[PDB]
């Protein structure tokens, strides 16, 4: 009852993103994303304040900006763009049908 559905994140396919999710969760950041898409732009901005872009890398956020849990205090790490683009799309496609408020537990595999 602390989540509605599970996603098994495929660390074998996206090991650099997957390593950050695991470290961030191991660090205490929530393993549940409660989906909240309206306030994502502002969370993104909050989490990355003071962090410059880096060539060939994306600034990866856990919890993610699309989650209630995201934003200020989110773990940020530069992850290689290929890895993080694929991870992003995998997650995005899997969550696209869940309504805001749906609580998703992430297990990194």
């Amino acid at each position: 009852a602390r989540y509605d559905d599970i996603l098994y994140f495929p660390a074998s396919r996206y090991p650099e993103t997957g390593a950050h999710i695991s470290d961030a969760i191991k660090a205490g950041h929530s393993d549940v994303c409660t989906i909240e898409r309206s306030g994502a732009d502002k969370r993104r901005q909050e989490s990355l304040k003071g962090i410059p872009t880096k060539p060939g890398f994306d600034r990866d956020e856990w919890p993610m900006a699309m989650c209630e849990e995201g934003g200020k205090g989110a773990s940020v790490r530069y992850v290689s763009s290929s890895d993080n683009r694929g991870a992003g799309s995998w997650v995005g496609n899997r969550l696209s049908g869940f309504a805001d408020g749906t609580r998703i537990l992430f297990i990194v595999q």
